[PDB]
Formats: structure tokens, sequence, C-alpha cells
């Protein structure tokens, strides 16, 4: 699935900072756009919308709204799939299994380690809840109960499994709704630890060089300058929509330099 | 109001099936069993046939196996005009030492005030007033980099006169979560720090070493159970309270104490 088409709609909620209940907005692709659909919430002109921050009422220039507005965690669920029984002959005390459960009544396996007599056995994976040992049925039964009967199992003998698989067909993978400047809005992952260092540091060149601050842009110039590959390929690209800022060379070097490794 | 009890309605979340279908929307859980029963209703499926649920991959991936948290939405507040304000001003050489920002919609306003500046010594002005003119010529519609190109520019030693709208206002990122307690109320709550994770992480261990499982929830649980506690006998009552049916040896809950500190 491409992240933009899990949600047919994006919808967030919204209050006035100085005091009134929430209203719900939803559609629309740029800021002046969001700042009409708050307004139009409230029953206000758009003229009168300031700015916005982010989980805060306060005004509170750290979460001052630049560029990015978060969505919700969504919710994948793993359903029954094949079937399996699968005999393994217990030749270590440690099988190498850590057992999770989903917190009602199935239990399931988290964890594999490499090497174990279990990882040399191909047809346990990952995921794999079980339902059976030895016969035993294990419906209703907490993790550490299925934890338990693992461990005590006989070290010298062969035991059954009865398992189903859950069909099939870094970060947190968390979306966020990436409002740009310079075009339509668009559905991201989150910046990386790495971006968003690079991110402050080229909103301190914009104060320092410019007297300003702003994050949106700030990203707009880390996404833009980073398969540019010297200051020249750089500056070409700044100056393809952001002339009149009359950025001075230095601040590019400088700018080149925020963005690397 | 911006309480956090009276910021949502409800709680609304979308979903799909891992191995692929259509975009389902669930709302009124209070714990995974309801959880799984919303998302079984949304597919017409028998509650039986979920199995787990992962969060942001259709993937068998268990660091996003679901844990006790559902992240939520970020909250936007809208900063209105209020209060107009004049303010002169005396351009000497000097910086004023002010950092200009926009909404990205042609208001220009202050996100910086530089301690000890011509700007911070006069009171009058604050972060968040927006500039609506500079000596009577208005600014609607320009951008940050212009305005702070004009304050920059202003003639030394000549006043100017600052036009001036203060938002209205109210007498970590603080984004909110969906807690799902296993041994408490479904909550939203503020996520948690850096030192909370870490130590979650270091509980989970611990429950791998001494039961050979793991349980995001539970060691979250343990955590949470722990943070107000002033000694291991204090966590061990707590434990016992909530937990009793585990039964966890005392170098556990020794060790578990030592997890959730510095």
């Amino acid at each position: 699935p491409h992240m933009a088409a899990l949600r047919p709609r994006l919808v967030f909620h919204t209050q006035l900072a100085h005091g009134s209940p929430t209203g719900r907005i939803e559609g629309f692709t740029n800021v002046k756009e969001l700042y009409g659909k708050i307004a139009e919430a409230f029953r206000l002109p758009a003229a009168e919308v300031m700015f916005c921050t982010l989980n805060t009422h306060k005004v509170d220039m750290d979460k001052l709204l630049g560029g990015q507005i978060g969505l919700e965690d969504f919710i994948f669920a793993h359903v029954k799939g094949q079937r399996k029984e699968v005999e393994v002959f217990k030749s270590e005390e440690a099988l190498g299994l850590t057992i999770t459960d989903n917190g009602a009544g199935y239990a399931f396996i988290k964890r594999i380690k490499e090497g174990s007599v279990i990882d040399h056995i191909q047809l346990i994976s990952v995921g794999d809840m079980i339902e059976a040992i030895n016969g035993q049925s294990l419906l209703g039964c907490r993790h550490y109960e299925v934890a338990r009967l693992l461990k005590e199992l006989p070290r010298g003998r062969t035991f059954t499994l009865k398992l189903t698989e859950p069909r099939k067909a870094l970060g947190t993978g968390r979306g966020t709704l990436r409002l740009r400047s310079r075009g339509p809005a668009t559905v991201e992952d989150l910046p990386s630890a790495f971006e968003e260092k690079a991110i402050e540091k080229v909103d301190d060149l914009l104060e320092s060089y410019m007297g300003i601050r702003d994050t949106e842009l700030a990203a707009t110039m880390v996404e833009l300058g980073k398969d540019k590959r010297n200051p020249d390929e750089l500056a070409e690209a700044l100056d393809e929509r952001l002339g009149d800022f009359a950025f001075p060379d230095e601040f590019v070097f400088d700018v080149w330099g925020a963005i690397g490794d």
C-alpha cells in the first residue's frame, strides 16, 4: 500500500488558541486553505487567522506550524491464515523462542534467535500463533504459560506444535501531512533524526544571514539539496524558486555543508 | 478548551487487513479485545480471526507490534488577531535584535527577540506579534525575508513606527497518544519520554530473561506502576495488586526497580 491511498480523508481537530470548543476540518492542500477551513469552522473571516501552533495553545515558537502536520497511527490487522503442524526435536535446553500474546487469548512467536534449533527449522516463523503443544490446546493461555510449557518439554524428545500462520500478501512509519510552500501537499514519512538536525542547521543559517526563520523553507531546502552533488548544483536549485531571497553564495556553501553526512 | 480531556469527542482510527483490504474506520474500543472485535466487524469476519495488530506497516514487524499505545494526529491551535499596538522606535546603527517569520500566507510576525537588544528593551513588543505596517506602509502580503530586510535597511537615527497586532491569548511535541492499559482504563496521555521508552525496553528484556516472553504493554504497565514508588518494596506492593497473578520473584522486582531508574 502506498501511503496516500490509506486514508480517503485527512481530518484534523482544531481550537482557537485563546479558547474555543473543538472543530473538525479537512480538505486543504496548502496553508492558505488550512487557514480558510479553520476560520470557516469558527465563523471567522479568514483574514483573522495569524498562525498555527501544534499541540499547544501557547505562543510557543518551538511548536509553530512549520510544514508538517502529523497523522495518527494506522492499524494493520493480521488474521488467521495457513494452519501448520510441525515436529521439532529438542536438541538443546534452549530452543531459541520468545513468546508474546495478543492480550486476548492468542499467544504467538515474537522472536526466533538466529542459530537456534527453531531457526534451523524452516517451517516456523515469527508471527505464527501457537495453538497446541503435544496436543495440549493453548487457546486462552498467556504467553508465559506457553513459554513455561516450552521450557519444560523433555530435552531428549520430539515435540509437535500446532501453528496458525497469519495471512500475508528507520522509524515508526507513522505518516505526516507535508504542507509544501511551492506546491500541493503530500503525505510523507517523518523526517529522520539526521534530517531534523540538518533542518535546524539550515534554519540557523536563515537567521544569521537573512534575519528570518522558517522551518518549512528549511525543510524544503534540505529535501531540495540532498541529491545535489556540489554547491553549484545546489545554488542552481535555490535560484530556481528563491531568487528574491538573494542568497549570498556563502549561504549556499553553508547550506551545502549543513545538509551532508 | 485545551485540557487533554476536552480535545476530541471521539478517537477514530483507520485500519486494513495486513494481507490486503480496503480501509475501514473504527471507534469505541476501550481494550484490545474490543479493538479486535471492531476490526473484525468492519471487515465482516468472526472476531476469533484477528490474530494481532501492527502499527503503520502491513509486514510482520514485531518492532511495530501494537504494544499499548496508539498515537494520535497533531492538534491544531489557531492564533487569531487580537490587540492592536503602535510602537515608535529609534533606529540605531546596531541590529534591532529581531527574527522574523511568516505564516506562509502574507502575515509576517516576530519569532524571536534577542535578550538585551533594542527590541528587548521595548517591552511593548512581543514574540508572536505580527507586523502590519512600518511607518504606515502596509506589510500585509510581504514575506518574512522582505520584512527582515526593510527593518535592516531603516535609516539610522530616525524613529520608525510599528503597527502591530497581538494574537488573542488565553488568561516533547505534546502530541497525544491513546494508552490502552491492560490493567486500567484506556486514556489519552502524553507520549512517553525518551527515559520511559528506554526503561520499558529494559523491562521487556527482563520479561524475556525471567519468563521467556516479551510484552511491551506489560512492560509499560510495570514502568507506570513504579514511577512514583520510593523503593523496591513499594514497587513489589503495586505489582502484587495489579499483577499478582504473575507471581514475580523478588530478584525480578528488584531488577525491574533498576530498569526504571538512572
